[PDB]
DNA sequence: CGATCACGGGG
DNA sequence: GAGTACGTGATCG
């Protein structure tokens, strides 16, 4: 009966068993299924095959791995009745084992669904959807504060204070006295840790809301909890939290709980410069939240001064993290709930996934079977296919700006276009449609898999947006309006979906064709804003900027609205055009490279913006100084200005070093590098002098004056004496300051060597 | 040139 | 864990 939060796998005598993890009237339950077998698909030349095809092995844990059950199956590949056989296997783990051992085999045309993770295989297969009902989880928040000192290996320093908070409120638990009502002062780090296992155990949230606790917080605590030696048992079945690399980076999941970290979430939901935890809760709330830096942390707890700062700190970065889950959770559970996988996954992935995962659950219920992921090589020829059929942006700082949205145009052109991989050059097709200029044929004679799904998906947006108009509970009212914005988002992700190189319904020419199609709109939407005085200065296939040239802020923002309003009154079904926003100013460079401020003078920029730690300070300050100069006093001359007097004072040392460093991780041990940047020309020296060099570690580093590559001149931060070490002033110029600058003034018409006296 | 390698968030 | 993240820009070899 109740409300399905995760699923997963455990083994048990080496038999995989299914754990449904449950949330029924506030009670914790966990179901168990014995009985769902793991398989894979394989197309077969002739039906005689299977009788060499089912005698293949593999071997796995010491015993060999075979193939338990072999069961002939009538489905549809690329609307196509096809015949394939299901091959059973024993563990999931059998299936990377033997999967190319059956692919290779002379009778075996292909194999399919043959890298679906087995829970999310359960949850397809059994019709099972999470987050399903009205069920209340109960939520709390985690973050931790650590001793850190530049370059230290991950977890050297000690984790100094823990943080949670609740709507009980937000609470400290450090082994330094601090006198605060919050602070719960331990005696060591190791009884701190045991604390915080404590609080979970008690407050036994289904949520877990942390800023980042994928690759800090968690990875930290488990690091110090090996090193003192303690369990962390914070998982409902007495699990610790559990690690999985997740591309590049980290994931962390706690078993019978949601492990909501924030930062992936904030990251694709928003745009921003930088999503520090400081300018998100403002760019949310509307409210400014002070950081204290990592120096100022160690400072105060070693000198013992100054820890009150520290705890409030501590205190304040639980108390928003709770704020922002509560906010940012709701449509991440409807999303879980419309694609029919976990928040955990759900959370973490890009709108590619989610679609691809909406995708394979809508074919097993249509028993139509999943197209591969593509292999390197073709997802290669993918991301270098050219699109025929979107001019350069105009030039210069143009004041008060209407943002238009041309997304929701997409989803309405698949549909009534029969847009799909299925449909695409069918032999002896009755009637079809021809994309404009790219002459792509779709058959008209069935629907298309997906224009099938997207008109479903579009007609309960509309049911649910009725039932809302028609509704006077505004619990109702709240929940259907995630809901309907959760269709928008997946509907929205369609068009992106077709041309994303990944995907497994990938097709380039319906990703063209939609283009083509919808470019006849958009060519309609220009010219009908330039019958009325407006100058567009920026598009895309996503929107268009423009402005009335010389006219009142106001008459913009009317006429842009009444423009609006009135062209989906000429749009026929649901091709929407949105008013996005306004702008001050603003000005662009290329595609998806532009910067714009608001009314309020709030910096909104797109693919320009360098704030990472492999840049210096002086190329990101200069850049920061650049916009500011550009789009608060509206001076592109300033701007120029800013960047010929920097480069001037590098060139005649003026520049404080420490404006010089550039930091970069080890990510390896230093033997297995390949290309030796100055990072590990500065790391194999400091490993040869004794210093641990371990992957993780941050090297800082100045690039100094000489001969040759970058590599053979770079010198340890700590190494740099200013009274004999001479910085290269042309690389701090040409490679810092002058690429950090030369896009934003393109725009202006300025090239890079305009840009020194 | 192609290949290799880094960034983000968090102390 | 029957998935891996991404897109982009600098520097090395
Ligand atoms: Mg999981
Ligand atoms: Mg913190």
């Amino acid at each position: 009966a109740g409300m399905i939060i995760d699923a997963d796998y455990i083994t048990e005598d080496g038999k995989p068993i299914i754990r449904i993890f449950k949330k029924e009237k506030g009670e914790f339950k966990v179901e168990y299924d014995r009985t769902f077998r793991p398989y894979i698909y394989a197309l077969l030349k002739d039906d005689s095959a299977i009788d060499e095809v089912k005698k293949i092995t593999a071997e796995r844990h010491g015993k060999i791995v075979r193939i338990t059950e072999v069961e002939k199956v009538q489905k549809k590949f690329l609307g196509r009745p096809i015949e394939v056989w299901k091959l059973y296997l024993e563990h999931p783990q059998d299936v990377p084992a033997i999967r190319e051992k059956i692919r290779e085999h002379p009778a075996v045309v292909d194999i399919f669904e043959y890298d679906i993770p087995f829970a999310k295989r359960y949850l397809i297969d059994k019709g099972l959807t999470p987050m399903e009902g009205n069920e209340e989880l109960t939520f709390l928040a985690v973050d931790i504060e650590t001793l850190y000192h530049e370059g230290e290996e991950f977890g050297k320093g000690p984790i100094i204070m823990i943080s949670y908070a609740d709507e009980e409120g937000a609470k400290v638990i450090t082994w330094k006295s601090i006198d605060l009502p919050y602070v719960e002062v331990v005696s060591s780090e190791r009884e701190m840790i045991k604390r915080l296992v404590k609080v979970i155990r008690e407050k036994d949230p289904d949520v877990i809301i942390t800023y980042n606790g994928d690759n800090f917080a968690f990875p930290y605590l488990l690091k110090r909890a090996e090193k003192l030696g303690i369990k962390l048992p914070l998982g409902r079945d007495n699990s610790e939290p559990k690690m999985q690399r997740m591309g590049d980076s980290l994931a962390v999941e706690i078993k019978g709980r949601i492990h909501f970290d924030l930062f992936p979430v904030i990251r694709r939901t928003i745009n921003l410069p930088t999503y520090t935890l400081e300018a998100v809760y403002e760019a949310i709330f509307g409210k400014s939240k002070e950081k204290v830096y990592a120096h100022e942390i160690a400072e105060a707890w070693e000198t013992g001064k100054g820890l009150e700062r520290v705890a409030k700190y501590s205190m304040e970065d639980a108390k928003v993290t709770f704020e922002l889950g509560k906010e940012f959770f709701p449509m991440e559970a409807q999303l879980a709930r419309l694609v029919g996988q976990p928040v955990w996954d759900v959370s973490r992935s890009s709108t590619g996934n989610l679609v691809e995962w909406f995708l394979l659950r809508k074919a097993y219920e249509r028993n139509e079977l999943a197209p591969n992921k593509p292999d390197e090589r073709e997802y290669e020829r993918r991301l270098r296919e050219s699109y025929e059929g979107v001019k350069e942006p105009e030039k210069g700082l143009w004041e008060g700006i209407v943002s238009l949205d041309f997304r929701s145009l997409y989803p309405s052109i698949i549909i009534t276009h029969n847009v799909s991989p299925d449909t695409l050059n069918r032999e002896n097709c009755k009637e079809y449609d021809v994309a404009p200029q790219v002459g792509h044929r779709f058959c008209k004679d069935f629907p298309g898999f997906i224009p099938s799904l997207l008109g479903n998906l579009l007609e309960e947006r509309q049911k649910i947006k009725k039932r809302m108009k028609e509704s006077k509970d505004p619990v109702e009212k709240k929940l259907l309006d995630y809901r309907q914005r959760a269709i928008k988002i997946l509907a929205n992700s369609y068009y992106g979906y077709y041309g994303y190189a990944k995907a497994r319904w990938y097709c380039k020419e319906c990703a063209e064709s939609v283009t083509a199609w919808g470019r006849q709109y958009i060519d309609l939407v220009r010219r009908e804003l330039e019958s009325r005085g407006f100058k567009v200065l920026y598009i895309d296939t996503d929107g268009l900027y423009a402005t009335i040239p010389g006219a009142k802020h106001e008459e913009i923002k009317e006429k842009a609205l009444k423009f609006v309003e009135y062209i989906n009154s000429k749009l026929p079904g649901l091709l929407e055009l949105e008013y996005e926003g306004f702008y001050a100013r603003g000005f662009f460079v290329t595609k998806k490279k532009y910067a714009l401020i608001d009314e309020e003078g709030k910096i909104v920029t797109r693919g320009l913006e360098i704030v990472r730690r492999d840049w210096s300070e002086i190329a990101k300050e200069t850049q920061a100084k650049v916009l500011e100069a550009i789009l608060k006093h509206g001076n592109v001359d300033e701007a120029v200005k800013i960047v010929k007097e920097v480069t001037e004072k590098l060139s005649k040392y003026e520049i404080p070093p420490e404006k010089l460093v550039i930091y970069e991780q080890i990510t390896r041990p230093l033997s297995e590098y390949k290309a030796i940047g100055p990072h590990v020309a500065v790391a194999k020296r400091l490993a040869a002098k004794g210093v641990k060099v371990k992957p993780g570690m941050v090297i800082g580093y100045i690039v100094l004056r000489g001969d040759g590559p970058i590599s053979k001149r770079a010198i340890a931060i700590e190494e740099f004496d200013p009274k004999k070490h001479k910085y290269d002033a042309e690389y701090y110029i040409e490679n810092q300051v002058l690429p950090a600058v030369e896009r934003i003034l393109r725009a202006f018409g300025y090239r890079k060597e305009d840009l020194k006296y």
